[PDB]
RNA sequence: GCGCGCGC
RNA sequence: GCGCGCGC
């Protein structure tokens, strides 16, 4: 396990650093999201969204979201009580780590802790 | 329902959309992976050289790389390397299904409007051995 | 789409 | 990375 400080997240495709481990949250204690604004400039977001056979309470599809450089499909967009967040695939972000770069079959197993997503937090790191 | 004869299926890039191949040409390994026996199918995706990485060892076959569209890189599954062949494994959600009935995208394999038989490592390999008297050169060619 | 389990 | 099941 390492301090979520010393690692940084990376495109498995091109392996261009596009993210941190610090910046990752998790809602319902499953999917993982990134709740830093400035990741919006790594990827991008498909015109039509994602088509889900099924109502969630809190939250509905949005578009598919790629990697701005190369194209590699990294998860969908989630709209939580009408927030935005990217959700993302865990094989599709290489961590890089004091230990070299470590690819991740499951967001529940990787090297660090990640907190849960707090929407009242959440409005008071971007408010 | 209804169950299509196999070469009424094509396989379209769920993607772009090209077409890529024919029911016909699936075969089903171990009940469960689907992969296309067609040689030809190859020139239609592309294989990352870093094999998938899988925590387990399968007695009759190993990972390959990573298989995606030759003409958008949408992921398509993985090379299967079944006793010394490779093997394009199908995720039924990256193809669309054209049938005489209009296009059709299934979520499992073990609900597609057509039966897929088994793969027969051997029939498959006297069907890819080199019968060299086939080339209008050879000396056994009459 | 994303997650978890099991199998391969 | 495929299959099956469930969850979101
Ligand atoms: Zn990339
Ligand atoms: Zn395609």
């Amino acid at each position: 396990q390492f301090p979520v400080e010393h690692v940084q997240l990376l495109c498995i495709n091109c392996m261009v650093a596009v993210g941190h481990g610090s910046d990752l949250r998790k809602v319902e204690g499953t999917h993982h999201v990134n709740v830093n604004p400035n990741f919006s400039n790594y990827y991008n977001v498909s015109r039509d969204p994602v088509v889900i056979n099924k109502v969630f309470k809190d939250w509905k599809p949005g578009g598919v979201i790629s990697c701005r450089n190369c194209g590699e499909v990294w998860g969908l967009q989630m709209i939580y009580k009408s927030v935005k967040l990217p959700v993302l695939k865990v094989r599709s972000m290489l961590l890089e780590t004091p230990q070299g770069r470590i690819q991740a079959k499951k967001w529940s197993r990787v090297p660090f802790s990640v907190p849960d997503f707090d929407f009242l937090q959440h409005c008071a790191e971007n408010l």
